[PDB]
């Protein structure tokens, strides 16, 4: 026992102990032990982790958002993943996750030369064949056993959006750089703008013509395998939805979605339920909309008769009471002791279409297997949950990475159905320690739970909440509040991205981000309400808001260089970055080298001092050395300009560094001979030009610094901001009370310092990515696409669309 680990799974009932102590002895995890603490329900398994006394267990998705929450603090680590239709080298993970598995004679996917599916997939133990699309989908009715003919196997590989840019070259939609459809598109004759969905069908009411400013598209995944609650009902009843008050009624849990919130949430919608906001109970009106019911967890008494359980098990969220879970639920409804059953459409068979029907909020009947029409919602996976400290994570995922290549039976059990995990997980998969219940369950969902549990926050019309991302900022703020007159409020982030959760959240209203934030903000639904206008000489839009200006003291991103040098002749070159994440430096130059070549600019190309890469990459040798730092003498405006002058000539940096440095202002040795003249700047022709051609011989300008809050807090933010800005800042009535710009606890806190006011962004009637960024930036550096990048935010704000399959795109 050097390394040897310890991994405390929480069980709630006696047949999950059973289930678990059968995995102590069967499941044998080099270097991790397998340990069961007993507790009797859910909640007391989830106080058990709170205290330190479990590391693990498994939650419905119902129960992540209160498990986030005190007294329980707890945040999802460990999910099943779903196909989705952007998953790439989809055949290269699975055979390599095929091949990772402890056994013989299993199916591992074969893949062609460049990653692809082969057409023809075979089981090598059975000889069984079947063919095969893009994404692994077997093509019905192709599986053939051994000895038979086989079914000849077409590729299946072209898009649904790019095989219909080709049905019309011979409309024209706007495809992914993986042939997907954009969530917007835009009609190149017509002016008109829409949404579509994940197939590229068109959204209700979302057109609108070229005058008008176009509809909010969301992003949009198409997944498959989705699981439904349902209201399950035997088809010698008679009664419809609308007649469930005082039925009989047997539900999974009142934490789960599949036997409660789903149903207050359509109960609600169809008005059927009468009760209150939160804070005036949802069990209260529960209780007397059904007559008589057994709902585990519950703490109206009404609500447990039902129940079966013995004496100290009765009605307890645990298999101990057998009226738990969804197939209790069923047996509850089988066994006649209520009306009708809610649970997930996992515990639906066909053996059960003889007796069983579905009750649908329609006010109809269907069929079982018509759950996909006849539900009350979709119901994502559960997840593994662990302290948010996230202490154990590492030895909670390596045992069940472990269990699950050594075949341990983790999903199935002889003592019973649902113990430990849904038995219908196929795999477990890490999540990033990014994500929490917010991040897990998405913006719709958290608040639908955040709105059930009586968190919900209307906020005000008449304050701002602003949110911070260091101290520094929230004393600032703090200043700012205390002569606001009630009109702003502090919040407290660790990050940007950090406050761009908060606003999604309903915890903040308004934040500033760079540009480098805007993209994951846009992609969320914020909009800048007002933005960093940086003009030092002009200042008329500033004192008569609404006028036009000239320059908006944009930042421009210039190639300067005495010698001869074009953009044409820059491969194996000797030039300089500020740095490997600034946007002048490395955003812009290397999204202009990576579309006129196909990217390989890890210095395969050029010759080059970017700070913040690979230790000695053919990049550090021009540059202890190559840092993202003051200690390397290369980095920022002021480096990698020594370099210009020192150690090679070509920079990448914004048009203003020259200016910094050139005409003597930078004493050192180096920094005060060289003169304007001496230094030019490369235009993208080839041409070259005076450093004050800026303007002209730009690869690209980048936009400036926005604030960004939820679409329907735009004009609160602006008319306070405007009012605020009047008082306070920059030649403000008040302004000796206050500093909107400048501060004595630091420099750039909430907004840059060398900030000359703020202005109302006018929303003109194009795409909000080309609105706010300009086309030239938009096309450059994300390929005017809204899949150019992913994130766990992006995945969050992004609609999960269901489906049978993906053959639907093949």
């Amino acid at each position: 026992a050097p390394n040897a680990k310890q991994v405390r799974w929480c069980a709630i009932s006696d047949l999950e102990q059973k289930k678990c102590n059968d995995l102590v002895g069967s499941c044998n995890v080099p270097d991790i032990t397998l340990v069961c603490v007993l507790r009797s329900s859910t909640e007391d398994c989830m106080t058990a982790i709170k205290d330190g006394q479990a590391d693990a267990m498994f939650l419905d998705s119902g129960e992540v958002y209160e498990a986030s929450k005190d007294p329980y603090n707890l945040k999802p680590i460990i999910a099943e993943p779903y196909s989705s239709n952007r998953d790439l080298q989809k055949c290269l993970k699975e055979r390599q996750q095929a091949l990772a598995k402890k056994m013989i004679g299993h199916y591992i996917p074969q893949c062609d030369e460049k990653g692809n599916y082969q057409p023809q997939q075979c089981h090598g133990s059975t000889g069984h064949c079947w063919c095969v699309n893009a994404m692994g989908e077997k093509i019905s009715g192709t599986n053939t056993p051994p000895g038979q003919t086989r079914a000849t196997c077409e590729r299946h590989e072209l898009p649904k959006c790019l095989k219909e840019r080709q049905v019309a070259l011979g409309f024209v939609p706007q495809c992914d750089e993986k042939g997907n459809y954009e969530p917007q598109q835009f009609h190149g004759s017509t002016g008109y703008s829409w949404c579509v969905n994940a197939i590229g069908e068109e959204i209700a009411g979302t057109k609108t013509p070229p005058g008008k400013i176009p509809a909010t598209c969301q992003k949009h995944d198409l997944v498959t395998t989705c699981h439904y609650a349902v209201a399950m009902v035997k088809k010698s009843s008679a009664f419809q939805f609308n007649q469930l008050k005082g039925k009989r009624s047997c539900h999974s849990g009142v934490s789960k979605t599949d036997g409660w919130k789903a149903l207050v949430t359509v109960l609600v919608e169809k008005k059927l339920l009468s009760w209150d906001g939160p804070a005036k109970s949802i069990q209260r009106a529960m209780s007397k909309f059904f007559s008589v019911s057994c709902i585990p967890g519950a703490t109206q008494t009404n609500l447990c008769k039902q129940c079966k359980g013995e004496e100290g098990k009765n009605c307890k969220n645990s298999h101990d009471e057998p009226y738990y879970g969804n197939y209790g639920a069923f047996r509850c409804l089988k066994e006649d002791m209520g009306d009708v059953a809610f649970l997930r459409s996992t515990a639906l068979s066909d053996e059960h279409s003889e007796v069983y029907e579905l009750l649908c909020p329609d006010n109809t009947r269907k069929p079982l297997n018509k759950y996909k029409e006849c539900n009350l919602g979709t119901v994502p996976a559960g997840t593994v949950v662990t302290r948010k400290i996230s202490d154990k994570t590492e030895d909670i995922n390596n045992f069940l990475m472990e269990a699950q290549k050594r075949q341990c039976k983790l999903f199935s059990s002889a003592h019973g159905k649902d113990l430990m995990f849904d038995d219908s997980t196929l795999q477990l998969a890490l999540l990033s320690s990014e994500v929490d219940a917010f991040l897990y369950l998405g913006v719709k969902l958290f608040h639908a739970m955040k709105a059930l549990t009586g968190d919900a926050h209307l906020p005000s019309k008449n304050k701002v909440r602003w949110c911070t991302i260091n101290k520094l900022e929230k004393m600032k703020c703090d200043d700012w509040s205390a002569v606001s007159g009630g009109a702003i409020a502090c919040t407290e982030a660790s990050c940007p991205k950090g406050c761009v959760k908060q606003i999604l959240k309903g915890e903040a209203d308004a934040v500033k981000l760079e540009v480098q934030y805007m993209y994951e903000a846009l992609m969320c639904g914020l909009l800048p309400a007002v933005e960093e206008y940086h003009n030092k000489d002009d200042f008329g839009p500033c004192k008569t808001p609404g006028s036009p200006y000239t320059d908006f003291g944009t930042l421009r991103a210039v190639a300067l260089v005495n010698k001869d040098i074009n953009w044409n002749n820059i491969k194996g070159k000797k030039s300089c970055h500020t740095g490997v994440g600034d946007i002048a430096g490395w955003v812009i130059p290397v999204s202009l080298i990576r579309r006129q070549n196909d990217n390989s600019d890890i210095d395969s190309f050029f010759g080059s001092c970017a700070p913040g890469s690979d230790t000695k990459s053919n990049l550090c040798k021009l540059c202890t050395k190559c840092s993202l730092s003051d200690k390397e003498a290369y980095y920022g405006n002021q480096g990698a300009f020594r370099c210009l002058v020192e150690k090679g000539d070509v920079a990448f940096v914004p048009h203003t560094v020259v200016f910094e440095n050139t005409d003597g202002k930078n004493p050192a040795v180096w920094a005060k001979n060289l003169k304007s003249e001496d230094f030019e700047l490369l235009c993208l022709d080839g041409s070259r030009a005076p450093v004050s051609n800026y303007k002209s011989c730009k690869l690209s300008g980048i936009p400036p610094p926005a604030i960004v809050t939820r679409e329907e807090s735009i004009s609160d933010v602006v008319r306070i901001v405007a009012n605020q800005q009047s008082l306070y800042g920059r030649k403000g009535f008040e302004k000796d009370m206050f500093q909107l710009f400048s501060s004595n606890k630091g420099n750039n806190l909430l907004f840059n310092d060398n900030t000359q006011c703020l202005i109302t962004f006018d929303r003109q009637p194009k795409d909000i990515m080309e609105d706010y960024f300009g086309k030239p930036y938009y096309t450059t550096v994300y390929g005017a696409s809204r899949s150019a990048m992913s994130s766990e935010l992006i995945s969050a704000c992004t609609i999960k669309h269901c489906s049978n399959s993906l053959e639907v795109l093949f």
